[PDB]
Order: structure tokens, then C-alpha cells, then sequence
């Protein structure tokens, strides 16, 4: 349920945060689950959303598969980069905002 | 807090609201904090939009002022109309649609 | 698996909790597995424990339970607001200091 | 069951938070009808202490519960506040004042 | 995902089974999405509704609670019920019909 | 909690299925319990192991990696086979024979 | 890989913490393993041949035989030695190229 | 980090190994921890503690030592023995075992 | 200035936002005796509205203030988010739901 | 339940819990306190005078020396609050302590 | 000069913003004024030239809007007019590009 | 900035009123760098004029200021007296000075 | 790539004109790392001559250039004005000064 | 007077710490009495011996001094840290683990 | 109660600083108290030249590398010891001198 | 004075606890040059060891020591977290570590 990955304060944080840079479009409640619906497709766990630490296991998972990825693919990896942003509480004003921080860790913590 | 007025299943069930009929902008949670500031300006204690009867009392006071209201209030009317049947569970599809279950509940 | 919940620092910071105010026996890892498979019994899913809301969701359904459980139940109860305190990043030296800010929590958001 | 000053302040409670209706005697004499159905003793509802042992039973349920057991649960936290002393202006008020004493003595 | 809770057949046979035993409105897809969301408040899984095993574990969570439950977790118990006839493979014609056999298995397995 | 994923006659039945074709070492608890731990790994949901549709659900994520897989890959895609047998009630003498009759379900099912 | 660059290689240890270092053997090894996979020997001449090597591996290496490891690892290895990027360990050169496969993928 | 040198099941199954060889206290990641910090006396590289390899050459520097060592020394020998067979996956039930599983492989080399 | 609840709610209240310690007593008392300096009325301390009127006063001064002025409109942005009724769990939390009001 | 207003709640806050420390008492000190009372079917408008907290103080002296840990800390408060109420400084518990418990031993 | 403010493709755009929320619109010398007028605080004219320079007008202003005279208020509204250009906000008067250019110095 | 005749003279005044430390170089560099943080143009420290409207911009936040701003303000009021040519000991002497003549005009 | 001196007052140097961003190391950093998109060396950085050569390839890409090419020729206009002893305040200043001496040595 | 400090039960524990890690020869009475008189000369209040939190207080203000203190400092050190010990109940048997505990809770 | 009587009224006539007209007051006296007991000092110290002469004694190699707060609590003292001391001085510099030629 | 890979990580910690001015390179300069008023070893700040050489002598004033004073010894806990490989994320996280390092000595 969508109240088990983002409640409270931080589903209000999350349609604060733009679904482009500099564009209007600001994310919704049914990104949550569509992000939910899209890992249940691949056989992942929708709990690995509730965490920054599972999301941050989903960043590893899907990121060998993003040179190839589809639109889906491609947008449900910012999906849970905004997440994790939230998890995290790193104010993120746009997507990119959020890959940028999102990746940060993933390079960070390879190897 | 947002979380008040509608929170879960309810907060769910808002963003698939449509601000039009026909239209396929729908609600999102800035339109509950945006309702309730309205609320203060007025001086009404935000708190009756956490229940359909506290919002059935806003209702009350708003409809003598709507043949006459502007832009912002028919918009407020309409949006505590949907915060209403959200907390009567009655299931709306648009703004429209939740002012004809409210002002039938009004009479 | 017990990674999936407590990981790195966070184990690390576990271990530093007494299991008793002033006791010496502290919280190691066969604790964070027996209270996943302590929800497997009742139902609830082991990934509550993953995160501070799936454990304060684990706290209100044990919280009408309490007054007349076992002790399986009362160190899970225990066990899991230890783990709240972790993933709050709340500095508790014993079970007791856990379950002072764990149940502070649900007292506060319960209405 | 209430009497004198237990029963003048009872009907100065709402019965739901944003409403005008207030609690009468009525609703004590279903509550006390309610917890035959449970084999609880009535008299647990003359007491902070008694009150206490009903919600006590009756928590395990509120989550799944019944509008009817919701209903009882619901009068005995507002007779409990009455016991208790404590100003409650309607129902979920008295809710959130009970069962805050609820988790709080839970060890 | 619906997808995951009943697919193939038992999708398809779950829209042979009547609301009511003398009614005419059958199941939808709808209902399976809807028992699965309830299931996710009381901290259950929803994963124990892709197995009749899960199925008979979820209606010994939900009996006590039945005799003063809403109709919505009567309604949870019923559409539980179905389902587990789906994966028991049991052919029913309505609601009280896999209620009965869903029971009659509940009932045997006490104790 | 090995109880989830298979149990009583289930349970008793896995005992009985060899690991090898010639061999007389049998399958373990223990071994349902590596198989689930495994998948928590890879974020597969460990619940897919509690049915034969999230068994099938599986063996399709784990072929692309068999050709240039680990030996611990092989014995989590050999146990997963045995397993749906058991959840698909159906006899095997030991793993290679559960790989062909789980294998042949999933080569009907491509497409 | 040739001369220079091989006498670079030949300071790389197969282990962070061993002592064996890589010899003209490992590269053999693995060209003759990317032609199981027809993969083209020619990639490991380039830091962005091994860049396409490293993309195609990755979605196998968290289940990937001791084999495949070995190629990857490898491979990481002289990605670093194009790259010039001082390794003195696999480890390291695993961590420095998967490091620059997730900063580029988007 | 005490995450670099032994996470998920290995940090599992360090807190399954028995301290003494009779007695009930096990292993707890406390004791990575404080081997580790004392590695950084000795400059010996931090990182050795996260590859058997490593392990071996932590042993090597450490031997000419114990036999007239501190007892701080001989618990962080100890402690990189078992540390050593977690990374080689060599089963050990107390400090014991793992002394005589380190010190067999160290001498044989 | 407070009493009972609103005094029970301040000191709930995080100075910063991590830590431990709380809001007190004598912050309300130094809060009070820094409107006196510079020639405000104490009692715009009591209201939603008073507070918001210091934080118009103070807020162009924020990005050249000193620690104390920073602290005294951070305090008051705390004080108005315990008379607007919105919970606060820090000061920079009050200070983000008193400047949305501003 | 303002049961501490004016100087004196101010006057609480500077007086330190353990003797030695820097934690001095908040206002969730009192409300604990009042709600321990509560269980003891004692009035929580005790903490209101000097003479009220007598009242507490003599009931719970019995319980003193074997009293558990919160206990031990109801007592305590109670003290502070005897001397928040008769005027009397103190920089830590045990000064109030001491004073409120020689007043105690005094009257009799 | 009026160029290295704002020039070209948003001096076309500055030509479309109304003075009151009214017909006649922003005009170059509008520009050149405000310019002229930092000139009398000794701030530099070359901070009209950026988004970020324009803000820092506005926070060295604000001080004296609420009791600022008819050329204090009107520059600091037109600083805010052409912040939003630089900014990429369109602003259909100087009232929005008030609420626009304000609303960005209040959050920092 | 300060050069000259007015270099020399700013190093004989103290930076506190009576202590042994005195300006220097560094707190006019420091004042120019300040002055850039403001929107101020540096330019305005070369002339008591320009130092006159520094303070002008100042004075309103020296009640609230912080220690940078006061003592940014403090350095511009020594400025205006060698400008000025105003014999100035320390900086609250120059405080004084330059602050007379704010009021007044 | 930049020491002594120079890294001191690279890391004073303000980012946008009006702001307070100064640059930072991990400015140098990413520059080097868009450097190699192009095949330049990343040794152009540590002199002025190097870094004029990078300004003479980026230069005629300047107008159409996407927001990554603008931000590394602006980083690099920066680094010039160090090594060339240049003083500037922020980056503004600093392309202004490279785009002239650019037109003036043609 | 020595009493003030520790009395009774944990004045008995106290002579029954050794002087020295494995030692045989344990601390005395005269040890309490030695220590407050090496805060009178240092000025320190006498005081903070009577508690655990003042005697942290004056670890906190020993400990800088020890890389060079007087054997005379690392006695009072070392006393301190027994008496903080015997004061926080936790049974040490030699100056050195009162001083490996003493100083875990310095941090 | 540190100073009282003539100690007191004779502590107000010296001057914070050494040309000016504020002078010290009572609540600079507790101050200094509360920064006593800020390190763990005996407050009653205050109270004499000697027990004064304790604490400028441990405090003046402080001096140096300490903030202001130690600077006017180590000014203070030196003033409390003046006047416990009956060295009539008339500023805090005039103070300080005379007091640290008897350390 | 550190170099590449030290200095890189020193920018990726924040002055305030949760605030955003992470450490610059004239954060080191300054406690460089600080660190000469006391007659300290500069080169002390290369090491480890130096470094918990320099919080030896600093520890003691820093109750009672100046902003300065402090400024330097939380300078100094930063600087040797580096020398230790141990990421922090604040200088109070950091005077953390390198404080309790030096309790244990």
C-alpha cells in the first residue's frame, strides 16, 4: 500500500519535488505505486522502498540494466532515487536532484 | 498538518479526483493545505476539515456566499465538497459530481 | 536474511544497547533474526523491521497485546522498539531507554 | 451508572468531533446493554479502573471492530474521561485521551 | 499487482463465483486488489493470498476478530475464503460455498 | 521461518527427494532455509518460494544467469525446481528429474 | 595490451592482500574467454572496448561463476591500465571501474 | 569500517564462534572493531582484516611476537585467526580452532 | 508569555534539529527581554499574529544578524508554530512553517 | 493541569536533577510526577501548596527506603516542589531532598 | 549601460509587463531609472546584471521597504521585475514579480 | 583603497580602545572583501563620500548586525576620518566621529 | 592538478556573479572527467598554454553548447586566469578576461 | 568527613579493590580522605567526590593533565575513578579496570 | 553574598574598563560565581584574597588561549581580590596588575 | 597542507552538524598558521600521530579556550579522521571520534 513506502510528512516532500528540472509537473501519490507495481513485474520486493537501504538495493539491481533500459525502467530508477532522497531526507528539488544525490551513494559505496 | 485532513486510503482516493468532469488535472495533497490557510484567513478553526461534519458546518457557511463569491471561494465550496465525501466515504469522480452529493446532504 | 534489516552501522549501534538498564549482556545479531521470525509466527511480514514506520506499525498491532502476552512477546516488543531507536538514530543505552522514546512515539501519534 | 455531575457533564460531549448532537443517557444504557453481549460486568463502567478493564478487552478488536463495538469503545473512553475528570469536548477527543493512557501503562 | 495473488485459470474461474448464493453479480479482478490492500493494515502479508496455505493462515488470524469485525473484514474473510478454494482447487459456486469449505479446512487443522 | 514454504506432507515429501540422481543424501530444512535467504539477496521476494506459480516466477529471473552462473546460483535454481514439484504435487526421485518436470512447465510456459 | 602497458599489468596483484601479481597468462585467459561469449578479443586494447566488456558482464557478476568473476575482475584491470588509473590490487580496479560504469549510466 | 571486514553471513557466523573454548561468551563485532583499531598501532593496513590473504600477512608481522607478547597482542592474534577462517570459510567452533586452522596454514606456507 | 500545554509543547520542542536537548523556560524569558532592547511590545508574544508582526521586523535582518537576533527570530518562528497549533519537531521545522506564513 | 506557574516553574528549571550534572528539571518532570500520584489514588492538586505535598511526602516516607526506582523519583520531585512551594533554594535533588525530609523528621 | 542588465531577448519580454496588476508597460528607461537609482546607494549597478545579483539588491533594500518612500518601494518592485526576467519567471505585472522575486528571499 | 599618507596614519590607530594592537593592512582588505559580499562597490571606501554612504547602508543593522558586519562597519568609520583627515586614536573615537556626522546630515 | 597557491585561490573565486558558491576541488575534478569525453588530456588543466588549447576547442561550441560544455569552459576560463596571474572574483570575470586574450592572439 | 563521600555498604567495597591490577593489597579509608585533600589544593570542591556525576567532573577536568600528570595526579586520577566506579555501582577489583570503566563513560 | 558592606559598595566604583563610567555591578559577582561552579570550583573561594588567589593562580595560564568569558571572569576576580585585599584601584586594568604581581 | 585524495574528502564535510558550508581549503590554512602562535610543529597536521600529538596539548584549554582555541582543536579532529580513513559526515561527529581516540590513550 502506498501508505507503507511514503507517509506523512514525507509523501507532502514528494510532491514538492518536480518530475524535471526546471518543469511544473511535480511527482504524485501514483508514482509511489506505480514504482511498487513495476519492481513486483521483475520479482523485487515492494519493501525495499520502505528503506533508504532497500531502495539503495534497488539502485544496485537495476543499475547494470539501465544502459539498455526502457522508459519504464529508466524512470522507475528516478523513482526510487527520489525515494531514497526522502528516506534519506535530502532535499531534492527535481528528479535530476535526486539522481545526482541518489548516485552519489551508489558510487560511493561500490567496491 | 496534511495529515489531518486526509491521511491512507482517503489521501489515495483524493488525487484520483478529477478538478473537472471532463478534465484530467485531478487533486493533489497542495489543495488540502491551500483549503485549510483558507480556513484561517477566514477565521473558521481549521480543524472541521478533518470530518465531513465540521466540513458540512463549513458548507453551511459558504453557500449563502457563493451566487456572489469569487474565484477562490466556489473553489474552496468545491473543495471542502470533495474533502466531504471523502470523510462520508461517498465516491466522487470529479468537483461537480461531489457539490450534488454535499448540497443533497446540505438540504 | 538478517542484512536485509540491520546493516552496517546500524548492527554496530545495536550492540552497544544493554538488554537490561544496567546489565552487561548486550543486543548481538541472533536478536534481529529471532524477532523477524517472531513475526513470521503471527502473520506479520519481516519487513516492518526494515523500517521506523513498519516498526511503529509492528508496535501498534502488539501494543493492545502486551498486557496479557507471554515473554516471547514482551522482548519482541522490546526488540522491535530497539530497532526503532536505531532507525530513528536515537542514542538508547538499554531496552528500557528504547522503550521510553518507542512508546513515547506511539503514545504521541495515537489519535 | 452516571449520576448527578457524571451525567450533566456526559451530555455536554459531541458525538463525533465536528457535530452538534451530544451524548445522552441512552448511550449509557446501550454501552452498559453492549457489554452483557461481552460477559463484562457493568459496573466496570462506574470507575477509571473499570473503565480501563473494558478498553483493555476491547482494543484487540478496535482495528477490524464493528461500528456497534466501535461504538461502545468509543462511549466507555468518554466515561472513562468523565471518571478520569479530564475536559473532553466530543468523542474522538475522549478516544484520544484513553487510549493515550492505554499504551502509556502498557509495559 | 493482481497478477501475482491469482493468474491464469484462477483468475478466470474467480469470475464464476457468485457474490451470493443466489446472485448473479461474480467476482472481479477488483476484489482480489482490494482483499490484498486490506491485508497490508493489520501487518499481514500480502504474499500469504498467492498459496492456500497462506489463505488458511490469514482466516486463523481473522476468526477471532469475525464475531464483532466490520463487514469489511467479514467481506476480507469471504473473498479469503474464495481464493483459497482457488488454490485448494476446490470448484465452488459462491461466497458461503467456499466459506464452507474454506472453514471445514480451518476447522479440521484446529489443534 | 521455514515453515512458510512448505510443511507437513510437503515437508515430509521433500525429505524423500534425493539431491543427486544416484545419490542417498536427501533434501534438508536447512536447504529451504538457504534457498530463502538466498533470494532476500538477489531481492527476490522470499515469498515466491511459497507457491509454484512464484517458483515458475522465479526459474525465469534465474535462467538468464545459469549459463555464467555459480554453483550456489545452480543449487538455488535446483532447489527452487524441487520445491515446485512439491508446491505442483508431483513426484520426483531426486533434483535433476524436479529440473525436468519444473524446466518442462517453464518451457510450455515461454511465450 | 602491449610493452608498457603489460609491464604496468604485471605490478597488479590478483589479490588485495596476496602476493601473486598478474602475468601474460590472465590476458590469454580471458580473450580466449570473451570468445565464448563472442565477444571481440580487439575490446581489451581500449578503455572504452573494456568499458562495452564491463556493460555487457555486469548484470551477471552478483551471480556470476568464479569464471565470470575472473574475466570481469580482468578486465577491470586493464580498464584501469587504459584509463592509467595507478591500481595496485583486483579489488581495486574493480572498484575504480564499476565506480565509472555507474557515474555513467543514466 | 567494521562493514569492510565482515558483513552479512560472515558477520553472522563470527557470532557463532565460541571465545574460550569452554566457556559460554561468543564473538561479537565488538571484537573486528578492536583488532582492527589495534592494527593502526602497528601501521599494519586496515584493509588486510577483509581478505584471508591479508589475514596471513597480518599473521606473518604478528608471529615473531607472541611468543613473549602482551595479552593485548595475543587477542588480536586470536581474534584475526578466526577472522581468517570466516574468509577462508573454514567451519571453527572457539578461539582454539581457529588458532590451530591459522597457525597450520601460516607455518605450512 | 506560555503555560500548561503550550509550555508542556515548547519544551518537546529540539533546538537543533538531532540532537536531544529542548526548548525551556528561560529561552521564553531571553526571548522576552530581547523584544525590550530593541523597543518592541512583549506582548506580540502571546499571539500567532504579534509573533508573525516580529518575524516581518526581523526577517530583513536575518542574513547580516548576529547569533542572538538569529536565535530570537528563531525562537519566535518556534513560539508561532505553538500558536498556529503546527506541530514542530525542530526550530528550523518552525522556522520553514512560520516563513511559509510570511 | 498548570500545576507550576509564575516564578516558581521558572525556578524549577534551575535546579539540577543528580547533584553534580547539568540536566535540571523540565515541566515533563511534573507531569510525570502527577501521573504517578494518580495511581496512588492521591490528588494531583497536591502539588499545589507546600502543605499538600506534606500530605504525599508522609505517605510515601514509609515506602523510602525500599521503594523501587520510580518510587524513589516520585518522592524526590515531590520534595523539589516542597521547596519550590516554601520558598526555599536548592541547587539539586538532594538539597531538596534534605531539607523537605528534615522538615518531615521535624514535625512530630 | 541599459544593454549589460538586461538585453535582447528578454528586453523584448520586459516590454510586456504592466505596471500595476494597467495597460502601459515596462518601457528601457524603466531599467536605466532603477539603475541610477542603486547609483544614489552606492550599490553596484553591475548586480542587475544576474539573478543572483538582483536578489542581493533586494536583500540590501527590504530594510527599508516597509518604511520606504516612493523611489524606495518602486526600485526594489522593479529589481523584482527584473529578477523574474533573469530568472526565467514570466510576470504579467510588477505585483507577481513582487510575489515572485519576495517569495525566493524569504526562503533564503 | 588606503594609500599614502593614509595608510601610515590608519597603523596608528588602535583596533580596540586602549590595547597595543592597532590597523593594519588586513582589516582593509578584509573591509573591501566584506563590502563585496554586500552589492557595495569597494570604490566607496576611497572617499569619505563613499564611506558615507557605506554607513548609510549600515547604520540600520548595526543594532542586529553580526560581529563581521559591526566591525566591517567599524573599519569604514576609521576610513571616513583619514579621508576626512580627523586625528582618530581608536575605533570607538572613530565610531564616534563618523557617526556625529551620520546623525547630522 | 592544482596545488600551493593556486588551490587556495581557486577556492575563493565565486560561482555565479552575485552569489556565494565559491568553486571547490570537486569543480576540478568534474572538469577533468568531462575533459576525457573529448580525448583531451587532462594534464591541459596544469598549464595556461594547455588550458588556451582547450578554450580553442571549446570555443567554437560555446553558443549552441549544452549547460556541461558551458560550465567546462567557464571552469577552465577560471583555471586559465590562475595560471596566467589573473585575479577575478567570479566566473563571469574570469571568462571575460580567456574570451579576450581568445580573440586577441588570432 | 571521610563518610560523607562513601559509607557502609560501599565503603566495604571500596577496601576491598586493589591497589594494582592482580595486586593483594586493596584501598583504605585514608584513601577517600588523601583524595578530597588533593582537591583542596587544587581548588576543586571537596563536593564532587560524593557523586558519580561529580566525580566525572573531575575526571573531565584530570584527564588532559594525565599524559603529564604527577604520579601524585594519576593516584587522585586513579582514586577517582574507583570512588566513580563504587558510586555508579559496578564492581571493579583493581584501580585498572576502574579506570577502563571510569574512562568508557568519559566519552 | 560573596561581597557585602563596604566590599560591595566599594567594588561599584571600579570602572569595567580603564577610561569609561559603566562600572561593575552585583550580577557580575554571581556570574562569576556560576562560572566558578562551571568548572567544578569552590564558589566560597570568592569570598577571600587567598581563597581568590586560588583561582587566578589556576586560571592564569588560561589566559593566553582563553575566551573573553574567562578574560572577565579572570578580571573579575582580579577585582574581587582587590577589594578583599584593600588595594583602592579604580579601573580593571588598574585591577589586573596588582593582582597578577602577587601571583 | 594535504593533497588530492585528503583534500578531495576534507570538502565533504560540513561545518555545522546538519548545515551545508562543508570545509574548504582555507580551513586548513587558517589552523595551519594558528597553530604557529602556539610554537606547535606545523608539519604536525601530516600524521595521525601528529595529530592526536596536537589535540594532546590542546585538549586541556579548550573548556575555557576562545572560539579560536576551539576552531583549531575541531579543525585538528577533522584532519586527523583523514589520517584515519574514517568518514565523518561534521566537525562535531569528528571531535567525536578523534577525542575519544585520544581518552583511550
Amino acid at each position: 500500500a502506498r501508505n507503507s513506502v511514503l507517509r506523512g510528512k514525507k509523501a507532502d516532500e514528494l510532491e514538492k519535488v518536480r518530475l524535471r528540472p526546471g518543469g511544473k509537473k511535480k511527482y504524485r501519490l501514483k508514482h509511489i505505486v506505480w514504482a511498487a507495481n513495476e519492481l513486483d513485474k521483475f520479482g523485487l520486493a515492494e519493501s525495499l522502498l520502505e528503506s533508504k537501504e532497500g531502495c539503495q538495493k534497488i539502485l544496485r539491481v537495476l543499475d547494470p540494466l539501465v544502459p539498455t533500459g526502457s522508459e519504464n525502467l529508466k524512470s522507475l530508477f528516478n523513482t526510487v532515487c527520489v525515494i531514497w532522497c526522502l528516506h534519506a531526507e535530502e532535499k531534492v528539488k527535481d528528479t535530476e536532484e535526486a539522481k545526482k544525490l541518489a548516485q552519489r551513494h551508489l558510487v560511493a559505496e561500490t567496491g
